[PDB]
């Protein structure tokens, strides 16, 4: 329940990765008592772009009875009081009619374009989204540095993204071409802002926002922005705990 | 590439409906034979509001091939010596996440506000803009004249566009309160002016517009005072045929 908090309508949003854990590691135990204070006085959750099987990895075995809201994969995986509140997937929400559509156009303007390496794993399948690489992410480390010299030459990947938007003009995806092989396909508006619907109906006067890649291009660029949102930039666990501490008063 | 031309460094547009046509009607043949004239020394092209299934019956079956340019709904579709050049629609701008929440909004504020007349189609989706009517388009002759003494008396459009703007300050969108039931909702900068992106790779030295309602308010305000544009301003294509002849140096 929302009824033993002080400000039952204030809610903390946290990004998983490197705001509440250390870069690549998993959370401390004083960031642990500190969120169960912080709990005690607010709504708590946490957003990441990874499903709920790498969160427990960071976040710990018993994630669904630590926060209020758990939102994985930006929020198209969610729970509330550790109990489902909605599932969305790409596959769900475009369909098998028109992904097999896009699958085999894919595919097939792979296979005509020249490309002096290929490798494989050219389409990645993922739950929010698909990535596309001419050359393959199964391309090695040098292979993919080669890569990037020849789609900066050629324009490989802008001119497929090109093509794509023209033969599926109202699928409402977006492209985002990034990295050295690859670009991202997925639906207009699955960042992490996609998890505040699912807060909406609380009616909060206040949603606080904590990441560490808030600037231009990192993951937290969008919710951080967000209007509904009160965005904290933070470079460590340390950082959000030493403004958790003052900002809410904790004792 | 237009290597065959006079000159092929210039480019002259037009407005359709009022500039190359009559008020409302087919273009004229001695038009179609000025614009080909026309067309062996300069670079021509269209930019009108409606799509092509409206220009093909103001300006024929093949407009395609009788234009260097086709710039339909302000340029969201364009094309290039008939081949397709871009596309895009409002929706596929904005997302339907971001639809959905403008649209979920519009039909609650309108449910809760009190009117004395109500009838149906409240938000009209259209590929360039949707348009939003408290009473609703459906709405008869004397319905509508009624309901503009109400809204000019209680300024209900006026209300709605500033909750908009406040629940919505980050979409880009522009509002345009207009006529007697209703109000346009589109994308910033979605003027005529928006076509002028698809010819910026040619670098001309000279783009001249014409245009029959380059009056403040009129659908040809923006591109005639572009400064990367020569305006000329016309009252029927009887003008337009008279300028174009002595600019020109036809016949
Ligand atoms: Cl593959
Ligand atoms: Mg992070
Ligand atoms: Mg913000
Ligand atoms: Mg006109
Ligand atoms: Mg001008």
């Amino acid at each position: 329940s929302f009824a033993n908090k002080q400000d039952p309508k204030t809610l903390v949003l946290f990004d998983v990765d490197g705001t509440l854990t250390p870069a690549r590691l998993t959370i401390s135990e004083e960031m642990k008592k500190t969120l169960e204070k912080l709990r005690e006085k607010v709504v708590i959750g946490f957003v990441g772009g990874s499903d709920l099987s790498k969160q427990v990895e960071q976040l710990g075995p018993n994630v669904l009875n630590d926060f209020d809201y758990c939102f994985s994969e930006n929020g198209l995986t969610a729970y509330k009081l550790g109990k489902e509140l909605a599932s969305q997937s790409f596959i769900n929400w475009i369909g098998n009619e028109k992904y097999n559509k896009l699958v085999k156009f894919i595919l097939r303007y792979l296979s005509d374009i020249d490309l002096p390496i290929r490798r494989g794993t050219f389409i990645e399948f993922r739950n929010g989204m698909i990535n596309v690489s001419p050359i393959g992410r199964n391309a090695s480390t040098q292979e993919r540095n080669d890569y990037e010299k020849f789609d900066k030459q050629h324009h490989i990947r802008e001119t497929m993204v090109e093509a794509l938007k023209k033969e599926f003009p109202d699928f409402g995806l977006t492209y985002s071409i990034g990295g050295q092989i690859s670009f991202d396909v997925f639906p207009t508006g699955w960042d992490k802002t996609y998890c505040l619907q699912h807060v909406e109906d609380e009616h909060f006067e206040n949603i606080h926002f904590f990441g560490d890649k808030s600037y231009k291009g990192g993951n937290d660029y969008e919710i951080y922005n967000d209007p509904r949102t009160i965005g904290h930039a933070v470079n460590s666990p340390d950082d959000t705990i030493r403004i958790l501490n003052e900002t809410f008063k904790l004792q």
